[PDB]
């Protein structure tokens, strides 16, 4: 994309903490852009909207090539976080609200570097990554979000010169769900055969998908809470088309280049229902905030070993609380992700090990060595409701069945047009980011 001239871009800023040993730690003045797709796209010399509601101008577009030329992404300037995109910073802590009435709903965004040009790459393995979060006000059909993908530092810039906005401009955006509904990939617009998605008024599909590794941190709300590894081979940004983006709408899942379902541990699903929950007494209480550490454990404990094991932790109010287990007959309590976990789960549950066909760990590992962008997001699911997350996955399932119950959450629950009115006002809270060596952020 071309970079418009209507308005700045100005970044949020958010401090993070780097630290060496534990309670020692140093400031690291990072800032936070909204993701591309949100950004007003329109004409290069002019105020005239390429893209509107969920449709292309087809004058404007009649090709991407086209597109990409007559049209450009704008700014976001500091008075429309708040006002238009519902994100906000108060020290080291981030909100993000899910509608903001001209309506908006839902939001991703990514962590720049102190130069606030690039995107604060995280170099992941034999390392410690920690935050605060509060989804107290996310209930079923909701997702607050924070993970890492194998985004370019640059957005793509050197690789696609037509995208001159890069990271400043929230570009480049790929995950392991090989997304159609990105906007702008490879430099251009993502405008050939697009197609608005029905019950969505601001988001459509186009022909290419956007690829690439994904390691999730936190897929939430109040009801469930996961963490899951998606390699992809390869790791990094990859435009798909075709069987290689793995469309679910072709039954092509599990042919294309990324593990779509990733090797999931989410402590509801593996069976351990009262570990989460918005209480007092269940063990980790999500009607208040918590702390969340993750390690990432290599072979030989050095950077240079291959990622072994995703190892979890709590606090909350100063009590440790350390990580479900799996519980079922036969299986051992694993409390982690490894490749023993991931194939005696989806051995048990049925499920097609897309992750070892994938390379595994050790190649989730590759991704998190060369390094990963940071995404905080908000949304609902247009194509299953979140009740992979938070339900019985499929509905239809008996959840009795090992691997079909995630959640408390109804089946009927997660429809994007009712969890739009009845949970308008929720906002996700992460704050006092925190990266070091394994046992330094806490």
């Amino acid at each position: 994309q071309n970079v418009g001239t209507q308005a700045a871009e100005e970044p949020l800023n958010l401090p993070i903490s780097v630290c060496t040993a534990p309670g020692n730690c140093q400031t690291e003045a990072d800032a936070v852009v909204l993701d591309s797709n949100w950004r007003w796209a329109h004409t290069t010399t002019g105020y005239t909207n390429c893209y509107t509601g969920n449709l292309w101008d087809t004058t404007l577009c009649p090709t991407p090539e086209t597109c990409t030329t007559n049209c450009a992404i704008d700014g976001v300037p500091l008075a429309d976080w708040s006002g238009t995109y519902g994100g906000s910073v108060t020290g080291n802590k981030f909100n993000l609200k899910f509608v903001t009435v001209s309506t908006n709903i839902g939001a991703r965004t990514f962590l720049l570097d102190s130069t606030k040009t690039r995107y604060r790459m995280f170099q992941l393995l034999n390392r410690e990554f920690t935050y605060d979060v509060d989804v107290s006000s996310l209930d079923c059909g909701l997702n607050g979000a924070l993970y890492f993908v194998s985004m370019d530092a640059d957005g793509g810039a050197a690789k696609y010169p037509t995208n001159k906005g890069g990271a400043k401009y929230g570009t480049g955006y790929c995950d392991a769900q090989c997304p159609h509904d990105v906007k702008w990939i490879n430099g251009l617009a993502n405008s050939k055969d697009w197609t608005p998605i029905p019950g969505d008024a601001n988001s459509g599909k186009g022909y290419y998908g956007n690829c690439c590794a994904e390691l999730d941190i936190w897929e939430a709300n109040k009801q469930s809470q996961a963490f899951t590894t998606h390699p992809c081979t390869p790791n990094d940004q990859t435009r798909c088309e075709g069987v290689v983006c793995g469309d679910n709408d072709s039954g092509d899942r599990y042919n294309g280049m990324c593990d779509k379902d990733g090797c999931d541990f989410a402590s509801y699903r593996m069976n351990d229902h009262t570990f989460y929950g918005p209480g007092s007494t269940f063990k980790l209480d999500s009607t208040k905030p918590f702390t969340v550490v993750s390690q990432f454990i290599t072979t030989d404990g050095t950077d240079n070993g291959d990622f072994k094991e995703f190892r979890r932790f709590y606090v909350q109010n100063g009590v440790r609380i350390e990580n479900s287990k799996v519980n079922f007959p036969g299986i051992t309590a694993y409390d982690s992700i490894t490749d023993e976990m991931c194939a005696a789960t989806k051995g048990l549950f049925g499920d097609l090990d897309d992750h070892k066909n994938k390379g595994g760990m050790k190649q989730m590992g590759e991704a998190m060595r060369k390094g990963m962008a940071l995404v905080m997001s908000i949304w609902d699911d247009h194509d299953v409701n979140m009740l992979w997350l938070d339900s019985n996955y499929p509905p239809t399932g008996n959840p009795s069945t090992p691997g079909v119950a995630r959640g408390p959450c109804p089946t009927t629950s997660g429809v994007p047009s009712e969890v739009e009115v009845t949970q308008a006002n929720a906002v996700v809270s992460f704050g006092n980011i925190k990266f070091g060596p394994i046992g330094s952020t806490v």
